[PDB]
């Protein structure tokens, strides 16, 4: 029941119908990012998102969308004014100034003086040398304190354009209803010639960099990242799947092995938990969190000990199936669960095409998970897990 | 002796006459450089210049080209130059094998040169929010993306005359100058750039440390603390006591490192000091050495002894009389050092371009002079410090 079109312009539109209740889900999203950004103007598309503005907005690295959820008869007016959007920007130099204080104390509150944010932006920075991840999305200070107007104004020339947009809409609708009011509101906006755009492609094997942070934090823990590929730049997509598995295996459940392992059975850690990005734009990183067992005075010299030893059991030996269907079959469920919720499919069909991949994939993803084996994993876990890829960081209490 | 003028597209012009010899020195310098560059994009500054082709040079913050010629020369020179401002002259085809040379120069200069490849890496980490991170040459992924349109645009934006510096120096006069500038130069007309922002790192960005294997049979170590330099300090005195500490610790065969560590202690085969001072941004402060393998030696030890003497200079400041000795031989080297017109104009040229006045380069000396030795110990202190160190081992393999 989903269709794609794209109109003169380049926007292109997804549809997708479901009338089991009279709501309809509209998301814009742009492919701007800070991936894109360079350094002295870091934090210009979340600031320019910022002052345009249930409907919500949002901006990562590979991304910025704006959505909006709506009665099915109020469809109209809620493409008018995102088409409005896109065809101008009315932007103050009175509403600038203003505005930009908040975003510079935004950037004091939410990540200066948060400590695990903080840590978190000089880990990032540390874990990618080449690629456009490694700039902060809000921007750096020194950045923000000489934002100006024009700089905002320019960027939203050059990258809020059709040609690089994706309007993705769900809910109890009509494709051919939809198409008539695209071209209504969006068909009239030309189509800008961009900029060039390129995956953020990050040094395979990078070397071994460890940082040590002291922040105003009362616990100390462990962060290890390892540069990685995603879908986005990946030739084999088997071992990027293979990635996804491995977290699950790792992190995901009471029987999780690092529970299991290492929080129990060896009381190691108090938690520890993993993070990996499949779907990025490009290259992605593969993420791992502890925090030391406190009360039995384990360094975090030892949790990155432990974790190695898992690590390495992995290398070592390839996991039963009977482990990995139980570990995929959780997977999968908690992925259908979303499916459901007009919201979660339009976000997947977004994401997915920001990012330069199909929305088909959606389909296919759970086939794709299962063609995952054992050896697919332990194979991966060789390649990736060493420690020419890896940043860690140790954030400690001051 | 030296004068500077604008034409009215905005290029700047500065002569310094000297007479001693009919030979004159014209340099272009160009507002331009890899700590511009955006992600994904890195290399282009260096590859126009290399499509440009007497010489050439790009870095972080400018591109220059220079030449050295007979004063009749000249005019022809100028036009040359002009040209090149003017009209860019891009054949695809000319791309094509220009950037393939470029990627095997990076195979080779860069990945086959091992220092060269571990200094870049630790230049990245060095340098997390400023864009001093990027590497001059270009990262490869961007090299094999790269393509004539985004040449042809970096050099729409950024050769403009407004953007450029025009330094003559030699057997030549400023109105002979003033009238050949103006012959080949004053019709380019005014472009507007694009934003220039100074590449301002973090102060403070934490203790990292790195650790390579190359290709090398030596292991080394380099130590890196992030400071300011000229373009980006409030107080300029604490950046020519950075300058200071630098000749300290290894200004000649008798400074501090030397003396100490080479012989002394017998810790390291070699030691060594880098500090830019002259940045459109911020800097490093760099220390190398090797380890006495002769003697057994390890990273860790010699990590230990580098660290040893930062801290003497914070404990106690040093004698006012070393301050001399090592003052007064630096300052030898940079007489010998200015005397070159081209040296002599390239200081100009550099000045200029990362946001000094040319000024300077007469007021430096007496800037120095002025470094009290409680300015050294100041330094030491704010400086010296693990949240500002990124630290790299480089390993064989």
């Amino acid at each position: 029941p989903t269709h794609e079109f794209s109109l003169d312009n380049g926007l292109k539109v997804i549809v997708r119908e479901d009338h089991r209740a009279p709501v309809v889900v509209s998301q814009l999203w742009y492919r701007i990012g800070s991936s894109y950004e360079t350094p002295g103007l870091t934090g210009l598309s979340h600031a320019l998102e910022h002052m345009m503005f249930e409907e919500n907005a949002f901006t990562t690295d590979d991304y910025t969308a704006y959505y909006q959820v709506l009665a099915r008869d109020r469809l109209p007016v809620a493409l008018e004014m995102e088409a409005d959007r896109m065809a101008h920007l009315s932007l103050p130099v009175d509403q600038f100034k203003s505005e930009i204080e908040v975003i510079k104390e935004e950037r004091r509150l939410r990540t200066d003086d948060n400590p695990n944010a903080l840590a978190f932006e000089r880990f990032k920075a540390a874990a990618y040398p080449a690629s456009g991840y490694h700039t902060p999305t809000i921007g750096w200070m020194a950045d923000l304190q000489r934002m100006t107007i024009d700089d905002l104004r320019h960027w939203y020339e050059s990258w809020y354009a059709p040609n690089n947009a994706t309007l993705v809409v769900v809910g109890d609708v009509t494709a051919d209803e939809v198409k008539t009011l695209a071209k209504r509101y969006f068909g009239e906006i030309p189509w800008r010639q961009l900029p060039p755009a390129r995956k953020p492609l990050e040094l395979a094997e990078p070397g071994e960099r460890r940082l040590k942070l002291y922040v105003r934090t009362q616990l100390p823990n462990l962060i290890m990242g390892f540069n990685v590929p995603s879908l986005g730049s990946s030739e084999n997509p088997r071992e990027v799947n293979a990635l996804r598995l491995i977290g699950a295996l790792l992190d995901g459940g009471y029987s999780a092995r690092l529970a299991s392992r290492l929080e129990r059975g060896e009381e190691l850690v108090a938690g520890a938990s993993t993070y990996y990005d499949a779907f990025n734009r490009g290259d992605s990183l593969f993420v791992l969190s502890a925090t030391p067992n406190v009360q039995k005075g384990k360094t975090l010299e030892q949790v990155e000990a432990g974790l190695w030893k898992q690590l390495d059991d992995l290398k070592q030996n390839p996991p039963s199936a009977a482990e990995i269907e139980r570990v995929r079959a959780q997977m999968i469920a908690g992925m259908v669960y979303e499916k459901d919720s007009i919201a979660a499919q339009a976000s997947s069909i977004g994401q997915l095409e920001s990012v330069g991949l199909s929305w088909k994939l959606i389909d296919q993803d759970l086939e794709a998970l299962k063609a995952v084996t054992p050896d697919d994993i332990q194979k991966a876990a060789r390649t990736y897990f060493t420690p020419s890829r890896l940043t860690l960081a140790q954030v400690l209490p001051v």
